């Protein structure tokens, strides 16, 4: 489970929001791009490999499951990738609230920003920041920890 | 120290790579930005700080120093802005040897992506992995995690 992350797409403003969520802490990184091709997919798993050990991706839909720019870059970075298919029936209702969540705060952050993306990187600070007690920032980092250790 | 980072810049291709260190176990993360301005640098340590517990930037020079965009970001996200002067002249020489490895690594990957951004996000990746034993990228969770507790 350290190395366990989601893919999420969701729109806003007639653009995509792309989302991965670490499973067990629920701590997010997010951006935002004109439309969810391959290679946006997976020009922003390199990024997030590079910065957390991914070890496997639950791709978002089947699109980015099959394609093979998306599979070139989870070959690159050593990332199992995998489907998203809701096994759990409980994920698909964590990543719509979640998605619901970063839509209500990026409302409340708007008009502290011009740009979209900006005000879609606030709501991720206040995400990661927001204490539920721990933050979702402390928890992936005391999870890959103990991994570590 | 576990909040402690160091803005850094450096020059490829006509472009402009903005990293930012995490000081206490030499993890980076880095952009392609066609030239450096206080809204870029803004908008990087707003990415930054919603990714990490950013406590303290020493900013890269005075340009970012100064900068209201800058201060403004800064603000936003609880960090304290501060100069990037080398009191301790190792510094200097840590930022320039790793700006020298950085381009390294981008060489030995350059043919793997048309685009400049793309490489560096593969050096980023290589950089923070790379064990020295333990990596930049596991240093930098122990000494958060740590923290925490
Ligand atoms: C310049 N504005 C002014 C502004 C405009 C309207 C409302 C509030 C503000 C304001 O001052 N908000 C408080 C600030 C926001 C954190 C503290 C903010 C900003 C900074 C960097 C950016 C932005 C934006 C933007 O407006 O979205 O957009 C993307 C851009 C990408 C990098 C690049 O392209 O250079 O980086
Ligand atoms: C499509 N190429 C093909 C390619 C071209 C030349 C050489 C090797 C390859 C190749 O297959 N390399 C191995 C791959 C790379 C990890 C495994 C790679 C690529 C993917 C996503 C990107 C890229 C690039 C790029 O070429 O730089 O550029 C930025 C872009 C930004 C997001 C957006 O704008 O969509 O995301
Ligand atoms: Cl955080
Ligand atoms: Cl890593």
């Amino acid at each position: 489970s350290p190395g366990i992350w989601q893919l999420d797409c969701t729109h806003l403003e007639g653009k995509v929001i792309l989302v991965a969520v670490h499973v067990a802490s629920g701590y997010i990184e997010a951006e935002v791009i004109p439309a969810e091709t391959g290679q946006e997919t997976a020009y922003f798993l390199l990024k997030l490999a590079g910065r957390w050990p991914v070890k496997t991706v639950h791709t978002d839909n089947g699109s980015n499951f099959t394609s093979t720019t998306v599979k070139a870059a989870c070959w690159w970075a050593g990332i199992k990738q995998e489907d998203g298919i809701p096994y759990n029936p409980q994920s698909q209702g964590v990543i719509e609230s979640m998605n619901k969540e970063l839509k209500k705060i990026i409302g409340q952050v708007r008009d502290q920003a011009e740009h979209l993306k900006t005000a879609v990187q606030m709501a991720v600070f206040i995400h990661n920041h927001k204490r539920k007690g721990y933050s979702a920032g402390e928890r992936i980092v005391d999870i890959i920890a103990t991994d570590i250790q």
